[PDB]
Parts: structure tokens; C-alpha cells; sequence
């Protein structure tokens, strides 16, 4: 169980990446060409450090990553050859984002099949060789077009026709690429005072809260709701953490405008709060809604 990030498929004398070292040699350095992408490796100190040489301490020993090239592997087992040969800052940033976008959809997988109970090694391996670098090999790319299609598969699943997966792998792991990718809107909420003093001021108040809930957008819900006489509550559905609240406040100001136009007020009380995809953890040691009412004279 040692390939990962493809399954082991590199190509011959043509393979920039970065590796960490394994076994430092004095007439030679070994070092893993990654444990999941590729494999281990083998450099030429003979071609690695021109000018004197004495152990190349400097480049890779025991807990030193660093950015190499293959020169040539071996097929009658399956071995590579490694040299630096003063690599480009052009290639170390190119290696960097190809392990970037392959280790989140990599670690994307794991965690969809640590929920469907995947723990099996060679099984997470399989469904990365069966999705994540099937896609990258469906348009050749190194980790990069997986990815990209993994942030496409959400609003264009025609490419993901071809996945002959179970109905409970596709929607968890579909489920798995929105939540880490397209969310669903945010959850947001701020407080808000709407007061018109006058017996016919009250127009302005229902008038308000309409306009507050209509200064929305589609697809973005909002909900306004009174707790308490100086206090109301206002939540809604709209994606983006500012722009979301930005709809809050245009219909605070809006209500402002459509309570104090009619001899009223208007007061915040908690300013536009987001919600993120955390909280959904911490919401559950909250609760109590409707219990917090204070108000027990039921009766003199």
C-alpha cells in the first residue's frame, strides 16, 4: 500500500517533483520520490553537487524535502534515476501545486471513504485510481485536471457520466466535492429594532419587515422574526460571507428608511453574523430556541 496519488504511473526521464530523502549514500543519495505519487528514488552525487563534493548534507538528509528531476528509470523492476542539476524555481512551484490540488482531492477521497468505512488501504487506493486520477488521466494532467474537474462536477456532472460508482459513494462523495468546493448559500443573521411611535406608524413597521425580506435575491431566503418589542431577528440563505451580510444591512438601512420615513426608529442589536461550515458542530451544544422567554405572568 505504498502509491497514492496515482495509483504509481510516471513516465521515463521526464519526472519534476518533489521528494524526501531515504537513505544517503557516499557514492550516491537515495530518496522517495514521494510514497503515493510515484516511489522512492535514486540521485548521482557524481552529477548532484559539481565542484568538491563531500555528502550533499546540504541537499537532502533524513527530514530535507527537496525539488529533483528523474534522469532514468529501470523497467526490469522499476527503478528512478534522480539529479537536480540546479533545477528552476519555475519547476519547485509547479511540482508545489501539483502535490497541492492532488493532496486536498486526495485527502478529499480519504475522508469519503473514512465515512463509508474505506480503511482498507489498498480500497481508499482504489477509488483514488477509480476517480481522482482516472479524470487526471481522462485529460492527461498530473493532479491538476482532476482537480479542476473535481471543482467542475459540481454544477457539470455531464463528465462524470462515466462513473460507475454506488448510490451511496456518488452522493456522499459528490456530497464531499460541494462541501469542499461549492457550498450550498451561508447562513447568516443579524438584530435589528424597528419602532414607529404612533397608532399609525404601524404601517411603517409591517411595511419595514416586507422590505427587509424583499431587498434579498433569488435563491437567497431571508427570514425576519420579532423576539421581544425593542428586538427582532433577521437570518437568511445568501452565498459569499460579506455580500450575504450585505443584503442584512441594505435592508437594515431600507427598513430604517421605511420605519423612520413614518415617524419611527431603528436599532441593531448583534450586526450581520455569517455562519460558517463549523459551526454546525458547536450549534449542537446550544439549542434551546424557544425556551429562552422570560415573560411568565400567564394570568394577574
Amino acid at each position: 500500500m505504498s502509491c497514492r496519488f496515482y495509483q504509481h504511473k510516471f513516465p521515463e526521464v521526464e519526472d519534476v517533483v518533489m521528494v524526501n530523502v531515504r537513505s544517503i549514500q557516499e557514492m550516491g543519495a537515495y530518496v522517495s520520490l514521494l510514497e503515493y505519487n510515484n516511489i522512492e528514488g535514486m540521485i548521482h552525487l557524481s552529477e548532484l553537487s559539481r565542484r568538491r563534493i563531500r555528502s550533499i548534507n546540504k541537499l537532502i538528509r533524513i527530514g530535507r524535502n527537496e525539488c529533483v528531476k528523474v534522469i532514468r528509470v529501470d523497467k526490469e523492476k522499476g527503478y528512478i534515476d534522480l539529479s537536480k542539476r540546479r533545477v528552476s524555481p519555475e519547476e519547485a512551484i509547479k511540482c508545489e501545486d501539483k502535490f497541492t490540488k492532488s493532496k486536498t482531492v486526495y485527502s478529499i477521497l480519504r475522508h469519503v471513504a473514512e465515512v463509508l468505512e474505506y480503511t482498507k488501504d489498498e480500497q481508499l487506493e482504489s477509488l483514488f485510481q477509480r476517480t481522482a486520477w482516472v479524470f487526471d488521466d481522462k485529460y492527461k494532467r498530473p493532479g491538476y485536471g482532476a482537480y479542476d474537474a473535481f471543482k467542475h462536477a459540481v454544477s457539470d456532472p455531464s463528465i462524470l457520466d462515466s462513473l460507475d460508482l454506488n448510490e451511496d459513494e456518488r452522493e456522499v462523495l459528490i456530497n464531499n466535492i460541494n462541501r469542499r468546493l461549492t457550498p450550498q448559500a451561508v447562513k447568516i443573521r443579524a438584530d435589528i429594532e424597528v419602532a414607529c411611535y404612533g397608532y399609525e406608524g404601524i404601517d411603517a413597521v409591517k411595511e419595514a419587515l416586507r422590505a427587509g425580506l424583499n431587498c434579498s435575491t433569488e435563491n437567497m431566503p431571508i427570514k425576519i422574526n420579532l423576539i421581544a418589542p425593542p428586538r427582532y431577528v433577521m437570518t437568511t440563505t445568501t452565498l459569499e460571507r460579506t455580500e450575504g451580510l450585505s443584503v442584512l444591512s441594505q435592508a437594515m438601512a431600507v427598513i430604517k428608511e421605511k420605519i423612520e420615513e413614518k415617524r419611527g426608529v431603528f436599532n441593531v442589536q448583534m450586526e450581520p453574523k455569517v455562519v460558517t461550515d463549523t459551526d454546525e458542530t458547536e450549534l449542537a451544544r446550544q439549542m434551546e430556541r424557544l425556551e429562552r422567554e422570560n415573560a411568565e405572568v400567564d394570568g394577574d
